């Protein structure tokens, strides 16, 4: 067996990853544990579009590469998060609406894309375009409102930009077969596949709470979307109070798939989390593992 998640996902084909913060790296445990434990990377702020274009036009991949250069140097690789999103834009962004806005959204994608051209396994081209609820619509933005089109013309600038990264649309609250808006991104990706959009994989948030609970037909899930001719990830996973059980069943409904590529947990220590307060990664507060981390080793050393 392996002692530390990375390699031990690595038996198997996969990778077990997790986000990084620039602002945490001059923190010796954080870097420590990290570079132990990990063999995948995303950038938890630094990548996306305020912080790479603040100002139209001009890039700054200052923080971002210290993201990316860290990984580098501890032997991983990285995920590009997140190319076109509602949330976070700059204010210069804001402002655009319709063709001068889909022309930024494209400037955008092949400016960063450039930057980082074939050093990216996988970028979240497109994240979190469905609304909650029982509508199955897309969520309301000034990007949707420039057409429905938006997220293919987003994923066919991509693949033009860097034909050797994998390209993921990404999604939170899609997990559940049964849920309306898990339907509504699978008729997506369905359709996608029959007109030749270029879309190699779809990211699965995995932000499992009481309102949106685990369920064991997430497999059914993972299996669906493996079919249609693409690969799927878990990307942000966490679990409210971190439960060994479920951590494990998730690991092994990724195990189970051959297209799962792996997993990737939203931090390393509770402390580091959005959400601290329901504990819900692998590693205390004083880096000590916990009962889920060991729970997670087991089903990926079988
Ligand atoms: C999936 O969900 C995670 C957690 O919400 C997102 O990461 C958070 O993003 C916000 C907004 O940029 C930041 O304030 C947090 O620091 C960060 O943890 C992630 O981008 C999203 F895809």
């Amino acid at each position: 067996a392996e002692s530390t998640l990375g390699a031990a996902a690595a038996q198997s084909g996969r990778y077990f990853g997790t986000a990084i913060a620039s602002g945490r790296l001059s923190d010796s445990t954080y870097t420590s544990i990290a570079g132990r434990e990990f063999n995948m990377v995303t950038a938890e702020n630094e990548m996306k579009i305020d912080a790479t274009e603040p100002q139209r036009g001009q890039f700054n991949f200052s923080s971002a590469d210290r993201v990316y250069n860290w990984a580098v140097q501890n032997g991983k690789q990285v995920r590009g998060h997140t190319l076109a999103w509602h949330s976070q834009q700059p204010g210069w962004m804001q402002s655009l609406s319709g063709s001068a806005l889909r022309q930024a959204m494209i400037d955008h994608i092949n400016g960063v894309m450039a930057h980082y051209k074939g050093k990216i396994v996988q970028w979240d081209v497109v994240n979190e375009a469905f609304a909650d609820g029982s509508s199955g619509a897309r969520r309301d933005s000034n990007l949707q409102r420039s057409g429905n089109d938006w997220i293919e013309v987003a994923f066919r600038t991509a693949r033009a930009a860097d034909p050797s990264a994998k390209l993921c649309y990404n999604d939170y609250n899609v997990e559940n077969w049964t849920w309306a808006k898990t339907q509504a991104m699978y008729n997506m990706v369905r359709d996608f596949k029959q007109r030749g959009v270029p879309i190699d994989c779809v990211g699965f948030q995995s932000h499992f709470n009481s309102g949106s609970p685990y369920n064991s037909n997430f497999r059914t899930t993972l299996q669906n979307f493996a079919a249609l001719g693409v690969d799927v990830a878990i990307t942000e996973l966490d679990i409210q109070g971190a439960p060994a059980s479920t951590y494990a069943n998730v690991t092994n409904d990724c195990l189970a798939v051959s297209r799962c590529l792996g997993i990737t947990v939203w931090g390393v220590r509770d402390s580091d989390s959005w959400r601290s307060e329901q504990t819900p990664l692998l590693f205390n507060n004083d880096g000590s593992k916990k009962a889920a981390y060991t729970a997670v080793l087991d089903a990926l050393n079988g």
